[PDB]
């Protein structure tokens, strides 16, 4: 069978979120050293910006194929996966994701891009996967505070949510979803909320300091990655 | 009648909060060139931090006796009642108090004390002045962003408010009052939050850009105005 038709089928089958006959065709493919099928399957996932991609790395991390995951996907899915620290840097103003060094009142430390930290302990994150009703969600966690990324319950007039680290996940406020583009170069995410579906960015309007305030953010941001997604680089 | 009395009398009829009683004795002193008696009263109500010096130099002002606050009281008190464009320098760090770019939500833009700006619009203030049952309150407007300091009503876990800047005074939380206060030779002021009875502060954590948010304070300050009071500078 041609690695056109094995790419079709298991491209087809990450689409409709079988993702156990993925990973099984995965293991196969690998196996059989035909891993240029799945790397091209990737490359088309993330370029379609397919969602389904994330839940397809994660089931191949969970199902015995984290070598396929490390040899066959961009590095962010490892780094993603493994939980390693990373750095969430937004596109479109090369900022570093950090927090407030003290707290926003009751709602926990403010989130925001720094305007000229990209490399101190503040700026690491890490993901922390879920999975649920066959969906893959994430924690974000910033390691220097040991608080996770949240979008608070009220909104600015345009209905933008703000972005804040807290103590705990107790909430769908505190989770968070991938969706995965190709931009150039580059692999990146949209980094939507699971309670509001909403995007993470940064504001438009520049600190003083240079920082920008983190957003769920109220409109479209598809087709915009290097308007609205972010890179996870190592740490 | 000896100065000692006079100032006495002056002295008495304003920590009871008699202004009316406290203006016609002033009147009567700076006409008859007894100025040093009206100085030496300020002095006196800064020193014992009495509040009641506020709503003095208010009534002076509103009921024709500005020259009387020109010419007795700390600059800061006809920086205030005349509305310069003045800075908040929080005394213990030598920040002035501003605002984000920024709006958070309905809560407004972050008020906090800048960590390198001294001198740009963004820092200027004024003070407004308004008197209900008999007290003297103040909006504390930014002059760039035509917003006004507010507490907001959450708070971390010490019981401290954090402070805004909004765009209405519809709420005794965008309201102020002020307690003179001495240091050395600086006549300096505690910022009240009218609803929370709380002092404007700023943190004692530092930023990564050297800012410190703004705090409506729970805790005791009097006592500590090197700590906790502001000085009430012209803006250049």
């Amino acid at each position: 069978v041609p690695n056109d038709i094995l790419e079709e089928q298991l491209y087809n089958s990450i689409v409709v979120a079988d993702y156990d006959s993925a990973v099984e065709k995965s293991k196969h493919l690998y196996e059989e050293k035909k891993s240029e099928v799945i790397t091209n399957v990737v490359n088309k996932l993330i370029r379609n910006n397919k969602m389904n991609c994330m839940e397809y790395a994660y089931q191949l991390w969970l199902q015995g194929s984290k070598d396929i995951v490390r040899d066959c996907f961009p590095v962010e899915f490892r780094l993603i996966f493994a939980e390693n620290a990373i750095k969430l840097m937004y596109k479109r103003d090369g900022l570093a994701l950090t927090l407030s060094n003290d707290v926003h009142g009751n709602d926990g430390r403010l989130a925001f891009g720094d305007g000229k930290d990209k490399t101190s302990p503040k700026v690491s994150w890490k993901f922390i996967a879920l999975w649920e009703n066959n969906k893959v969600y994430f924690k974000i966690l910033n390691t220097e505070r040991n608080q996770y990324l949240v979008l608070g319950v009220g909104t600015n007039p345009n209905g933008d949510h703000m972005a804040f680290g807290v103590n705990s996940v107790d909430s769908f406020r505190a989770q968070w979803y991938l969706q995965p583009a190709k931009y150039d170069k580059d692999n990146l995410f949209y980094i939507y909320n699971r309670e509001y579906s909403k995007a993470l960015t940064l504001s438009r309007t520049l600190e003083t300091s240079g920082n920008r305030m983190a957003w769920g953010y109220n409109g479209r941001v598809i087709g915009s990655p290097e308007h609205y997604a972010w890179g996870v680089k190592a740490f």
